[PDB]
């Protein structure tokens, strides 16, 4: 579990959101896993506006934060889970690190701000959904 709170917004993992999440709905997109609503209170994360390819994540299962090197945004094929039958995922980056399927919700973080949420994994990799192209989570 995990989310990012950036100005009135909660950024999460798709297949963990709640119904107070659908409920207050920003934006939603099932090929990329993320889900967008809106808060009350409003969060301290920054999102990183960069091209950074090393940074920094958070594992639950380990309760640890690690360094990782990950690959650019791309289109990458996932197996099936139980939340989602094997498909290609959008803006996904894949990294080497430990991952367990509870560990999804994990900000992953450069110098310059929040870069991601962990959403993927298995066999020692670890995925992460981009969040740095979505511009609009800094105003309105
Ligand atoms: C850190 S996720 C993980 C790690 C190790 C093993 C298994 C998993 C769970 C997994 O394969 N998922 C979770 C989420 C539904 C997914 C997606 N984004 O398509 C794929
Ligand atoms: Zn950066």
């Amino acid at each position: 579990s995990g989310a990012i709170y950036v100005g009135n917004y909660r950024v999460v993992n798709r297949h963990l959101a709640t119904h107070n999440d659908w409920a207050n709905l920003v934006w939603e997109d099932s090929s990329r896993d993320l889900l967008v609503s809106s808060t009350t209170a409003q969060g301290c994360d920054t999102i990183a506006r960069c091209d950074c390819q090393t940074g920094v994540y958070y594992c639950s299962s380990r309760r640890k934060h690690y360094p990782v090197s990950f690959s650019k945004p791309s289109l990458i094929f996932v197996e099936a889970s139980e939340y989602y039958p094997a498909r290609y995922q959008s803006h996904l980056m894949l990294a080497v690190g430990h991952s367990e399927p509870g560990d999804c919700g994990g900000i992953l973080r450069c110098q310059h701000g929040v870069v991601g949420i962990v959403s993927t994994g298995g066999n020692g990799l670890v995925g992460f959904a981009d969040v740095r192209d979505l511009l609009w989570l800094d105003e309105e």
